[PDB]
């Protein structure tokens, strides 16, 4: 059997480049298009697997010829296929993006696949839940689902962690049966109201987080550090003086990694320090699973960096 | 070899719909994807295939699991995949087609392998050009590779039937290539300098043609009905008594059927109220390249009415 388990939406992004924004009645030629596969759940999951975790992936895929072509993609990738199921004549997620480029960009999101990660839906891969050590999970999938897979392990015993990215708002309930949580900033918000700027404010947010059942809380402040908290214990890492390069995964192997390091003995902070490489060398890199560099990268930009 | 021969583009169409017009920064969460085989080019010679005509293809399509698979789905519906060229390390053509739930649409528009189809890509394919009856193509792939199409067929004495779709303005040198023409309202003052729109001002676009090598010249208007202009003796027609709702294939079914037609040796008058036909009931079936009913269906159709 398995150890790790990812619990997300796997989608695909479609990408067209345009001349300008659209608007009622005619048309754009576009150029440029390309399809890249994203989605959280697919993204923190590819990104722990290539560190040689021992990951296994519980995801909705659809019968579109792609829906399959990502169920191997996936399975290469060390990650176990098991519990990423076919729905039949429902296609995997969607994102068609058209491009400023000449501005910002249009979104425009779909979330077909995703919509059945129910609790009847993985009835079986509680199996794999339980006998896990861990279970990672982010918001892009029904909660009703995101919820029997963290009650199944909680009750006997896993640590469950929750990416609160895309940002929504979670019941109480629930976050007590997390064992963490690694929001950011702007999202982390959204969970208790608390706009997070500095150090001080920073901590306000944790005890608040804290105060719902959560032990660690982890926020991404982005640019410049990584509030840690182990029971109200907030702190401060600074991160990376590096050469940015766009924002893809960056908190999907970021997250991805973190718990890539759990796994293996580290405590949190050397982890952070990992994740962090993670989040350091694919930023330099580009696309979504183009970007996530492989175990022997990290290990050795840790080394180059001292 | 075939005897009729259709030369147009290939399109995949995207299309989602959205319960609110896109706009710029944030994203949205529409619902129920569909991806509809299409192009003009496409859907006539598939129309043409449901008319249990010959017909062969000559268009470009890509790598992508759609541009093999859609090939595939030609020969299942009796196409000759000959012309099909296919094209690697490319995507096909695409159609971003965003609803509104309700209010307008937001069609977008991609180029892709819908341009390799040039002048010099076609060179083998005058041996089927040449000998064939029948010329069919519009206007949504590359000019210069039309220009050739057109020359080397009317110089083997093949015929060739221009579907201005979608409306633009052409240069001479062509029009005098074209042995029938098929435009609309909205194609016609893009070559014409006319606005027409009842009979007077039918009559007179039409001659513009005329004057640019055109004969048999035919300004279809959905709704009203079509007005012939064969060499000035011209009338007006009253294509069934229905509607349009997926109008995408309609005008789509109307061409591959017309010259479906005037191949079995219809009279030019009875082809075009042959295509009425089919295009009444495409029309009615919601979908777009999948809006195209069999010959029996349309034939039968044809009997029930009078």
């Amino acid at each position: 059997m398995n150890k790790l388990v990812v619990l997300g939406s796997v989608n695909a992004d479609h990408v067209l480049q345009v001349p300008s924004f659209p608007r009622p009645g005619e048309t754009l030629h576009g150029r440029n298009y390309q399809v890249i596969p994203g989605g959280k759940g697919a993204n923190q999951a590819v990104a722990a697997a290539r560190m040689q975790a021992d990951v296994g992936f519980i995801a909705c895929v659809g019968d579109d010829s792609f829906g399959i072509n990502i169920r191997e993609s996936f399975k290469l990738d060390g990650i176990n296929t098991a519990g990423v199921k076919l729905q039949p004549n429902c296609p995997t997620g969607i994102a068609m993006i058209q491009v400023s480029d000449s501005g910002e960009n249009s979104i425009c999101i779909s979330a077909e696949a995703n919509a059945k990660l129910t609790a009847a839906a993985i009835e079986p891969d509680l199996a794999a839940i339980r006998d896990a050590r861990y279970l990672l999970m982010q918001l892009e999938t029904p909660l009703d689902g995101i919820l029997k897979a963290a009650q199944e392990a909680k009750t006997a015993k896993t640590n469950v962690i929750l990416n609160p990215a895309p940002a929504r708002e979670l019941p109480d309930e629930l976050l007590k049966c997390v064992d963490l949580i690694t929001p950011n900033e702007t999202e982390a918000e959204v969970l208790t109201g608390i706009t997070v700027y500095d150090d001080s404010s920073a901590q306000q947010a944790a005890d608040a987080l804290h105060c719902k059942g959560i032990e660690i809380v982890i926020i991404t402040l982005g640019s410049k550090g990584v509030w840690l908290s182990q029971n109200g214990r907030g702190q401060r890492i600074p991160g990376f003086v590096v050469k940015a390069t766009d924002t893809t995964a960056a908190g999907d192997t970021f997250n991805g990694a973190l718990v890539t390091g759990l796994l293996q003995e580290m405590p949190l902070e050397s982890a952070i320090k990992f994740a962090h490489a993670a989040a350091a060398i694919s930023v330099t890199r580009f696309g979504a699973q183009t970007s996530i560099p492989t175990r022997a990268e990290v290990e050795a930009f840790l080394a180059e960096h001292s």
